[PDB]
């Protein structure tokens, strides 16, 4: 995945494979902080849990919402990631995005909240 | 570049190579609308002009600002892209970003405008 | 250090060895989650700065106070790395320690914070 061998990774999952990551809660969050999109997208298709919680109970949705990243949150909401979660002190990912201030992200967060409400 | 073989892509640059495409301004903004970042990043590594204008006098800055790609905005301005340009009818990229409404992008646009003012 | 052999580490640092690691703030706060006191105790012997912060600008003091540790907090307090630093959530580590509880360790943390504030 890391070295751009997406073609090779197709055979491994076809024959049966799954990456195992220690500190997966913060490993996903660190990638979000980096800003790379292709690397994040490729690992998401491998079955990694988008709702992985770090040591401080922080889903990767918070990092994208806090940093204001828009495209990086499109894949996350496309993987049926939870949007009604809470932080260590208690903060919804939609509320965190609204707290920072982003009109474009507010509509996307509202649609995600509506989808979660509809279930 | 398209296949991601940056190992061979950098080899041709050292031996002497460049991107020879038609309608550079139109090609760049279409990639921005797609949202891919790694492919966009590798394009700028070859020295492509980030201020190439499309058929309607639209720099790639307008597309990123209008849509709201915050991560792509940093990459575009990292190549000394012009920020005081105008659209066909007349609209600065900072004004276009401000018109859509984005507090995070406004600060980034203001810093870009300050850098252009400082020159 | 990971292999528990400090004899080599003492010789290496004597020759002018510097402990530099990528995203040191993230690594310095995930260790306290596992409770590896022995690994952390020898970590401070190499002069690595314990004031580093993760992507959320949370020092290891913040997570240690949230985790509710007494022995681990004592060692980190002795390092004298800040007293009350604002995080992304805006909560001071002293407030987090008081909110968590542990009056046996809260008083020690408050006394350590008061000593650091006095200096």
């Amino acid at each position: 995945i890391k070295n751009g061998n997406d073609r090779v990774a197709a055979l491994l999952v076809k024959e049966g494979a799954t990456l195992n990551i220690e500190n997966a809660g913060t490993f996903l969050c660190t990638v979000v902080a980096k800003g790379d999109s292709d690397f994040l997208k490729r690992l998401l298709s491998n079955g990694i849990d988008p709702n992985s919680k770090d040591y401080d109970h922080r889903t990767p949705l918070h990092v994208a919402a806090s940093e204001g990243f828009y495209v990086l949150a499109i894949q996350l909401v496309e993987a049926s990631a939870n949007v009604l979660a809470k932080d260590r002190w208690g903060n919804t990912p939609l509320d965190e995005a609204l707290g920072c201030g982003n009109k474009m992200l507010i509509k996307l967060l509202e649609d995600a909240k509506n989808s979660q409400i509809s279930s």
